[PDB]
């Protein structure tokens, strides 16, 4: 998977092309707040205003661990 490539066509609406954020907070140094299964259950189930679902299997799991170094 080409996790930045799914990042740019499913997360930057809401949190901003260089992910500093936009109407939802930024997400360019997740990786410095959340653990790579925080940023999965996040992605594959939403949390607070962001819904569930938006990336699924192994493409969330490949942005899970791309953003999780991102700190
Ligand atoms: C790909 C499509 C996405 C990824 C990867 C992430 N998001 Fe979201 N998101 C949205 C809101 C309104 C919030 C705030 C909810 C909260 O944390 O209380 C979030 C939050 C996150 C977080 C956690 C907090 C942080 O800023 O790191 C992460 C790691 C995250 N998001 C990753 C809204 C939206 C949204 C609007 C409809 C979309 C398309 C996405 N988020 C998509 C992604």
């Amino acid at each position: 998977v080409d996790a930045e490539a799914v990042v740019q066509q499913k997360c930057i609406s809401c949190h901003g092309g260089d992910l500093t954020g936009a109407s939802a907070p930024a997400i360019d140094k997740a990786g410095a707040n959340y653990s790579e299964e925080e940023i999965l259950d996040i992605i594959l189930n939403g949390q607070g205003g962001m819904p569930g679902g938006i990336a699924k299997g192994a493409e969330a799991e490949a942005v899970a661990a791309w953003l999780a170094e991102k700190k």
